[PDB]
């Protein structure tokens, strides 16, 4: 009857464990790539919104509204006093 | 009758699933490249508007 | 989502209005 060698069984078990872990590593890489792609898409959407707002006068209109509101507040304070 | 060895069957299953996962990894790489290209195009459009 | 609507502008307007109201209240109390 052959005499078993303890080290060989442990080495085989470790090899099987490594083979199992490689697939989990690949899955983690896929998840990371997907997350980066979604972040890039969100950045693109933000840049597109910025382009759309800058093309029109909305950015300047908001500043004009702020200045007009400040002036109206000053006028109201003058009237109340 | 030949006697099966579970270790070999498990190794073959792991190899098949790894070959399956490689395709998904390639698809994820393609998606990331496409997203980066679209982001670069958006940046170019913004810079053209600035010009 | 916040930038698409006027929430960012609305908060600044609310801050300005609150400052004006505080100045008016200070004037009234004095």
């Amino acid at each position: 009857q052959p005499q078993p060698d303890p080290v060989q069984e442990q080495l085989k078990q470790l090899a099987v464990e490594k083979a199992q872990l490689e697939n989990e590593e690949l899955r983690s890489k896929i998840r990371l790539n997907d997350a980066q792609a979604q972040k890039a898409m969100a950045e693109r959407d933000n840049k597109n919104l910025d382009y759309l707002e800058q093309e029109s006068g909305t950015k300047h209109a908001r500043d004009l509204e702020k200045m007009k509101a400040q002036s109206q507040g000053n006028q109201q304070l003058e009237i109340t006093k």
